[PDB]
């Protein structure tokens, strides 16, 4: 199973879709909730998602039908379409996902942090990045839910320093967008969802913290922490999960002033990834590296939890560390960093020490030699 919280709020989940376009804006938000008696929110929510995967994969068309198989009824520990706790200010993290990926991958994060007392916005990207993802075509095509699908565009070698970066910087702006969409239903903007959900948006008016926003993504989702921090300085601090550094312009480097964490996994990293890295870093700014003993880059998703732990270690969604012990240092370390760069008044300080690197499942920087 995919964790629970360990916090003590009641977790909800919902969809966010406005406008209708390839243009607007996709969302998963986690949030705390009022009530713990809904339906559980359905994983992978669409047979199209399954399908990208596999193309994802470049496995077989029928891998789309195995997988859906498989995972097609899996859900996940949030309540769907919970009414919002009111009465309380939430800090806001807008999440980017990896390569592949989509916005329903890293609820065992999204969902944890909820527990905790965050609104979690989980973007799905429209820049070719996600294994699959949707939009509708004009008004018309949006009322009568006719879903046009978009697949991962496979690349060239001789595309990839140009359109990752293409990509990596509509992420960003993507992140930005999320963040005016949700600022602007704060405020009391009069959106309609583009998708049927029975959530009425305007429970989100006045709940937001607006001074304490963070960015944190997964692998591709880390570069877009960086890109997203360098061009939106409303984002007061970033969390790269494993970052994939190759999509970063060279410029955006020395153009961080926020906070930033490289939270990384054992066996993912290598000196080019790490040395840019180490390219963010300037005495000026503050910046802090973990990697997690045993661990490997799926950890950090959600299909580290979706089999056994044989199958698991087989396929490398599992390292050598356990999956819920795995992600809960990086979740915990997490919370501290974010207390600490948004001035968070929680608990969340009790996990200082991880973000040093201080557990004997956690290492002090790097594991990696760049030299
Ligand atoms: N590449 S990635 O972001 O690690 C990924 C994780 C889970 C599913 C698909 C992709
Ligand atoms: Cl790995
Ligand atoms: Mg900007």
């Amino acid at each position: 199973k995919i964790p629970r919280g360990n916090g003590p709020y009641s977790v909800g989940c919902t969809d966010l879709m406005f406008d209708h376009t390839n243009k607007g804006t996709f969302l998963r938000l986690y949030y705390p909730s009022q009530d713990n008696d809904r339906l559980d929110t359905l994983w992978i929510p669409n047979k199209e998602y399954f399908w990208g995967l596999s193309k994802f994969l470049g496995t077989h068309w029928l891998m789309g039908n195995i997988l859906r198989l498989l995972f097609g009824s899996m859900t996940t520990p949030a309540n769907w379409n919970s009414p919002l706790r009111p009465g309380e200010k939430y800090p806001l993290v807008v999440f980017s996902h990896g390569l592949g990926a989509f916005r329903t991958l890293y609820s065992a994060i999204g969902i944890d942090l909820a527990s905790h007392g965050f609104i979690v916005a989980a973007v799905e990207h429209r820049d070719r990045s996600a294994s699959a993802t949707y939009y509708f075509k004009d008004q018309s095509a949006a009322e009568i839910g006719d879903k046009s699908w978009l697949y991962l565009r496979t690349l060239k070698q001789e595309e990839e320093t140009h359109i990752r970066n293409e990509q990596v910087r509509q992420r960003a702006k993507e992140c930005s967008q999320a963040l005016s969409l949700i600022l602007d239903i704060d405020h009391g903007k009069p959106v309609k969802n583009a998708l049927d959900l029975k959530f009425d948006m305007e429970q989100l008016k006045d709940s937001i913290d607006r001074e304490k926003i963070a960015v944190i993504g997964h692998s591709f989702g880390g570069a877009t922490v960086i890109q997203t921090l360098s061009e939106d300085q409303r984002f007061r601090c970033g969390i790269a999960l494993d970052a994939w550094m190759f999509p970063l312009g060279d410029e955006v480097y020395s153009r961080i002033p926020q906070p930033l964490f490289f939270i990384n996994s054992e066996y993912f990293q290598y000196p080019a990834n790490i040395i840019k890295m180490k390219k963010c870093y300037s005495p000026d700014k503050e910046r802090k590296m973990i990697t997690i003993r045993g661990s490997v880059h799926q950890n950090f998703a959600d299909f580290t939890f979706a089999t056994g732990k044989i199958i698991g270690h087989m396929l490398k969604l599992k390292g050598d560390i356990d999956s819920n012990v795995a992600i809960d240092l990086s979740n915990k370390a997490s919370l501290a960093f974010l207390q600490k760069h948004l001035g968070l008044h929680k608990d969340f300080d009790q996990w200082d020490c991880l973000i040093e690197g201080d557990d004997e499942n956690l290492i002090p920087g790097t594991n990696i030699n760049t030299t």
